[PDB]
């Protein structure tokens, strides 16, 4: 399956400790990394167990001030350069580590698109310069500013002799980095390795068992049901008899790197046979009975665009000039946030404060094709009430990479977002809010639309207490099941349907 990656940059930690359960979850069972990937201040010990799953990468690579000491991205391959890490590197490390990471193993991260590596003073971590990234630096990519900081606090054992270079991410041999661009004999694009043999079909992307298209392992052009094409085998092609148009029997839809009949949630179907998170200029959101949803070509309808698209990539939180881009809409293409700087604005600028009456903007928000993410909250509101219609978050873009709704410090009791059943994309974190119930009353069980999400809790209050409080499900709930008190807080009604109402 597909999921986002992280987007730390500067942003506030949502919990190290959460941070864990989160990771897991995400990354257990995903292969492809939806955009960016950040992976910032976690525990020293956190069981990242999940972390190895993901093969792919869109945009940036970001590990900073992460106190753990290995986080084991080990199968993430190419890197598409979808957006720049503060707009100029595909990779980056800072202060990692007061604790802090040895190694990174990424043993299959092959390439970069757009963007170069910035990398600061790494107490614990080394074999950063035991990389060539001239190699992995896309053939075509020129945009590789590289600055890589050897400044650490311990003694390096050696790179792997078993490495091609000594081209290693750790100590080990199973760190070893393979090379697919400075071996590119023949002038390939991309290859798997020296001599025009190892050569990659240049619909490929620095990982093939060769030349054929058939038998690409990532690629820069498309996997229609496995082989890779310059676009897709066309949606419609023609007959050249007359050289009228047909549809096309093998017709496809560029998904990510691959390409299918039909794409899998959150993907956006063109009718130029591609399959986005955003939507070309001038192409339309339309949704199929099959879940592919579609970015067709326009007369084009006004869209209310969020956090990370446009105009506003520039801002990860949302703020008090951002409430007209945000609101009238019952969706936002794109994400947003409530972040202590929302809620103190610009002093600079002599700006007010943000009003908690506000909030109720997001009484129709039933999609987000973003993230939400809230740091901070009035504590007036016991529960997020103002988004219990928010049935759908698609997860395209996600807040630090990974939210898809995130509760801390808040002071929210139980979460009560009644609808919010599908998450296309991404992971809700609870943490450091000791008011909060109900995390294990929800039948989560059946909630879930894909495998990124499971248990978390840290700091929340802890289910004693709420037992304590003599907190259950009301009875007209199947399984006793539910996201705050009383009956309309349940998954369902368990009744009689008679007509226009369910009663008992």
């Amino acid at each position: 399956q597909v999921c986002t990656g992280t987007d730390m940059k500067l942003r506030l930690p949502a919990s190290p400790e959460t941070h864990l359960d989160m990771l897991r979850h995400l990354y257990q069972g995903c292969q492809v990394v939806q955009g960016n990937l950040e992976l910032t201040y976690l525990p020293t010990n956190a069981s990242l167990s999940f972390l190895q799953d993901i093969q792919e990468v869109q945009g940036y690579v970001l590990i900073a001030h992460n106190q753990v000491r290995q986080v084991p991205l080990q199968r993430l391959r190419i890197v598409r350069g979808t957006q720049l890490f503060e707009d100029n590197y595909a990779l980056a490390v800072l202060d990692n580590g007061d604790g802090g990471l040895r190694e990174l193993q990424l043993r299959s991260l092959t390439e970069i698109l757009k963007g170069g590596v910035l990398i600061q003073r790494n107490p614990q971590l080394c074999y950063q310069d035991t990389i060539l990234w001239k190699d992995i630096f896309h053939k075509n990519n020129q945009l590789a500013l590289t600055l890589i900081d050897t400044n650490r606090s311990r003694a390096c054992h050696p790179c792997s002799p078993m490495c091609k270079g000594s081209r290693c991410w750790g100590e080990s041999s199973e760190d070893c980095q393979s090379l697919t661009r400075t071996v590119c004999a023949g002038g390939c694009a991309r290859c798997k390795g020296p001599l025009p043999t190892d050569c990659c079909h240049e619909q490929c992307a620095a990982g093939c068992t060769g030349p054929k298209h058939s038998d690409c392992l990532a690629c820069l052009h498309f996997n229609h049901s496995g082989i890779c094409e310059l676009h897709c085998p066309a949606l419609v092609t023609y007959n050249t008899d007359t050289f009228e148009s047909m549809p096309n029997p093998e017709g496809r839809y560029t998904f990510g790197a691959s390409c299918v009949t039909a794409c899998p949630y959150n993907y956006l179907s063109t009718d130029v046979g591609s399959c986005t998170l955003v939507c070309p200029l001038h192409n339309q959101e339309v949704t199929a009975e099959d879940g592919t949803q579609r970015c067709e070509k326009c007369p084009c309808a006004r869209v209310c665009y969020g956090l990370g698209m446009e105009h506003l990539r520039e801002v990860r939180a949302v703020t008090s000039a951002n409430i007209q881009e945000f609101a009238g809409c019952k969706k936002i293409f794109g994400s947003l946030a409530f972040l202590p700087e929302s809620f103190d604005g610009d002093p600079a600028s002599n700006t007010a404060p943000l009003q908690p009456e506000q909030l109720q903007v997001f009484e129709t928000l039933e999609e987000i094709t973003g993230y939400l993410y809230i740091s901070a909250w009035p504590d007036s509101l016991p529960d997020l009430s103002v988004f219990q219609n928010l049935q759908v978050i698609r997860g395209r873009i996600l807040h630090n990479g990974a939210y898809s709704l995130t509760l801390q410090g808040l002071g929210i009791s139980w979460l009560g977002l009644r609808s919010l059943r599908e998450l296309g994309s991404g992971l809700a974190l609870i943490h450091h809010n000791t008011h909060l119930c109900f995390v294990h009353t929800v039948p989560w069980d059946q909630l879930f639309r894909n495998p990124h999400q499971a248990l978390l809790h840290t700091a929340n209050r802890p289910e004693d207490e709420c037992v304590g409080e003599g907190l259950a499900c009301h009875q007209l709930c199947a399984r006793g099941h539910c996201w705050g008190p009383g009956p309309t807080q349940c998954v369902n009604c368990s009744q009689f349907l008679r007509g226009q109402e369910c009663v008992e």
